[PDB]
């Protein structure tokens, strides 16, 4: 199903992250123009959030169980 996408998608992930270790929803949706709703249940089960100064919001691929590299 939309699990093309996840997989593809996930490899826009790791050359956004090689650029940095944090993004927020903002720039995820320029690299993919994908419904955030998709993008935000991929970062849910390996990604995380995090908010700060201004409430920034940033999220980061949980490396804690990537078997995959």
């Amino acid at each position: 199903r939309a699990r093309a996408d996840k997989q593809h998608v996930l490899d826009m992930l790791f050359s956004a992250f090689e650029k940095h270790q944090y993004y927020n929803l903002k720039d995820l949706v320029d690299i993919t123009k994908q419904p955030v709703v998709y993008l935000k249940e991929i970062l849910k089960e390996i990604g995380v959030q995090n908010v700060k100064g201004i409430h920034k919001n940033t999220w980061e691929l949980k490396p804690e169980y990537r078997h995959y590299q």
